[PDB]
DNA sequence: CTAAAAACATTCGTTCACGTGAGTTCCAGTACAAGTCTAGTC
DNA sequence: GACTTGTACTGGAACTCACGTGAACGAATGTTTTTAG
């Protein structure tokens, strides 16, 4: 479902981070063998910067 | 009347100036430890 | 106890990066008004 005319930006990336929270790492590692597995992208509301 | 030359209006891209949040690091400022405190005789 | 010298620690500011907002100029196009043939 997600088309590959609808560009707006540039793409970023996400990578796991332990040092502010301990435990991401793996959760994060899981979603993203299962997103692989099953070919599903994780619909999410991005809010950069306060106000 | 007629077309054409000039003028006017619009949208886009690039440039710049300013403001602001986030990450990195460099340094002034602070804290703390150690030494000094006069020179001589008997 | 007061001064001096030397060493170690540390939070704030400088720098950079990236984004958003607003203002200005010129290119290219389209459209309207006016004037000579």
């Amino acid at each position: 479902l997600l088309k590959k005319h609808h560009y707006l930006r540039p793409s970023l990336f996400v990578y796991p981070e332990e040092s502010l929270v301990i435990g991401s790492s793996t959760l994060f590692s899981a979603l993203l063998i299962k997103c692989l597995e099953k070919e599903v992208a994780a619909l999410c509301r991005y809010t950069p910067r306060r106000n």
